[PDB]
């Protein structure tokens, strides 16, 4: 049966960590920048190609280019549910009152998805968080 992925993200910022009710504030050499990947729906065991963009964001909006991209190779835990951590590291050249959120994408290193039904998976599982708007993921730089 075809596995059904989802995840949501918690990032922190500095010592600053953000929430489904509030962003994370850094206060005004660069920022170090964790995100945390709630996932559920993975299969136990296998590895995943785990990808964290940083975007600045306006009002929801992305606006420029990545400020920075990290990969990681990860493992499903139990039942396929757990946590990840995705670790940016220090993340030079962030603008004082500006704000940026994560992106992540996660992409299994073997096929485990059966999409044309012969029950023989021929996919890679991919799941995606790529949401503008979800102040769990921002940070702001005071
Ligand atoms: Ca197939
Ligand atoms: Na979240």
């Amino acid at each position: 049966v075809n596995p059904e992925g989802k995840i949501s993200t918690t990032v922190k910022a500095d010592d600053s960590t953000a929430s489904e009710t509030a962003l994370a504030e850094v206060a005004e050499d660069g920022v170090a920048v964790v995100d945390t990947i709630h996932y559920t729906g993975l299969v136990e065991g296998k590895e995943y190609d785990v990808t964290g963009t940083l975007y600045e964001v306006k009002d929801g909006v992305v606006v420029g280019d990545a400020k920075a991209t990290k990969t990681a190779v990860l493992t499903a835990g139990k039942d396929g549910k757990g946590d990840w951590e995705l670790d940016f590291g220090t993340v030079e050249g962030l603008e004082v009152g500006k704000s940026y959120v994560v992106y992540e994408k996660a992409v299994s290193k073997e096929n485990l998805v059966d999409a044309d039904g012969d029950k023989k998976p021929e996919s890679k599982q991919e799941v995606k968080h790529e949401n503008p708007a979800d102040k769990s993921q921002t940070f702001i730089i005071k």
